[PDB]
């Protein structure tokens, strides 16, 4: 699998367009500041679980690690992630273009994560 790391909606949209013909999995998480501090506790706890699940991904897939921005931006009800992708909580693990998605505490359960990356 090939990983792509992006920050913000613009970069995300760009990344998906360049892989329009591949199975895409996207992980939406809070951004870390210059100091490396994360405002989303659940995101910090879930990342290692999601990445461990990557060992189960089927060949030929794409994984997009997406930092959505700072807390004030995420809280804005009009931000692009909420309005365009219907992502209303972080962390969120989504199989792009499909209904399969895991949210918040679901991202901490290895079984659920594995089942999403499997097929």
């Amino acid at each position: 699998y090939e990983e792509v790391s992006v920050s913000g909606f613009e970069e995300f949209h760009r990344a998906v367009e360049q892989h329009n013909g591949k199975t895409i999995f996207a992980y939406f998480t809070g951004s870390k500041d210059a100091g490396g501090k994360s405002w989303c506790p659940d995101c910090v706890q879930a990342e290692p679980v999601v990445r461990e699940g990557l060992k189960h991904i089927s060949e030929g897939c794409v994984f997009i690690y997406c930092q959505v921005g700072e807390k004030p931006y995420w809280k804005d009800p009009n931000n692009d992630f909420r309005k365009n992708l219907k992502v209303t909580a972080v962390p969120t693990l989504l199989k792009y273009g499909t209904p399969q998605k895991l949210v918040e505490s679901e991202c901490l359960q290895a079984n659920l994560v594995e089942m999403l990356f499997s097929e």
